[PDB]
């Protein structure tokens, strides 16, 4: 099974998987002189004052947080997106230091970790239905950088202990992800893939410029995470970021000047 070793992680993948050697595959490096401004582009809407976080899981490639998505409680909209996507989940990529983590990177610049909020398509009805469609998925990128605390992000890290191995899952209501943004919502947005197996090239990427900053305790803590299940030898989950791919023939849009 796939995950981010030396014998199972990204340079396997398309064994199983052949789209990983397709034509909009991400994560991608955000070259930010050859990305154009885009005055076309409408700011983002993001309306997360109705969200209902459920579950807090461990799945052996990340930890996530999963929302209600049963109605249009958690939705991003506007932009570069025609209608509206309701929010699954969000999850993190991270590294084993802190000069790596992140899957984008800005002129070659990798950051400590990178979270993904997934939001699905509303006119396809579920969320297996839009992985088969080019534009099912929205997931909005946020970079993390190390130095102060994230308060928002602190409820998140206090459950860590009880999720280490994978399987692991623990009740998380009452979670407000508004809490875990940078002040601005400029962004850059390209057409792209799910950077985890099934790698199906159905996302819109929105990446945000601004950083938001987490501490060292608070990054240490995702760093105690387990790979593995209980009972298994223990493998630190760190370095669950999969490289830059190709650009190819695509074109990476600024909203801003
Ligand atoms: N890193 S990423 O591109 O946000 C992929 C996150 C993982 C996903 B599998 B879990 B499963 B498959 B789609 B579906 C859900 B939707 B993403 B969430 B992909
Ligand atoms: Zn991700």
């Amino acid at each position: 099974h796939w995950g981010y070793g030396k014998h199972n992680g990204p340079e396997h993948w398309h064994k199983d998987f052949p789209i990983a050697k397709g034509e909009r595959q991400s994560p991608v490096d955000i070259d930010t002189h050859t990305a154009k401004y885009d005055p076309s582009l409408k700011p983002l809407s993001v309306s997360y004052d109705q969200a209902t976080s459920l579950r807090i899981l461990n799945n052996g490639h990340s930890f996530q947080v999963t929302f209600d998505d049963s109605q249009d409680k958690a939705v991003l909209k506007g932009g570069p997106l025609d209608g509206t996507y309701r929010l699954l989940q969000f999850h993190f990529h991270w590294g084993s230091l802190d000069g790596q983590g992140s899957e984008h990177t800005v002129d070659k610049k990798k950051y400590a970790a990178e979270l993904h909020l997934v939001h699905w398509n509303t006119k396809y009805g579920d969320v297996g239905k839009a992985v088969q469609q080019p534009d099912g998925l929205a997931v909005l990128g946020i970079f993390l950088k190390v130095g102060s605390a994230k308060p928002g992000l602190q409820k998140v890290v206090d459950v860590l202990d009880s999720i280490k191995t994978e399987g692991k899952s623990a009740d998380f209501t009452n979670f407000d992800p508004r809490g875990l943004l940078p002040e601005s919502l400029d962004y850059w947005t390209y057409p792209g893939s799910l950077t985890t197996p099934p790698l199906a090239e159905c996302v819109t990427w929105i990446v945000l410029k601004e950083p938001i900053s987490v501490s060292s305790e608070q990054v240490l803590k995702f760093r105690k995470l387990n790979f593995n299940g209980e009972g298994e030898p223990e493998e630190l989950m760190v370095d669950n970021w999969r490289p830059a791919q190709p650009l190819k023939n695509r074109q990476i849009k600024a909203s801003f000047k």
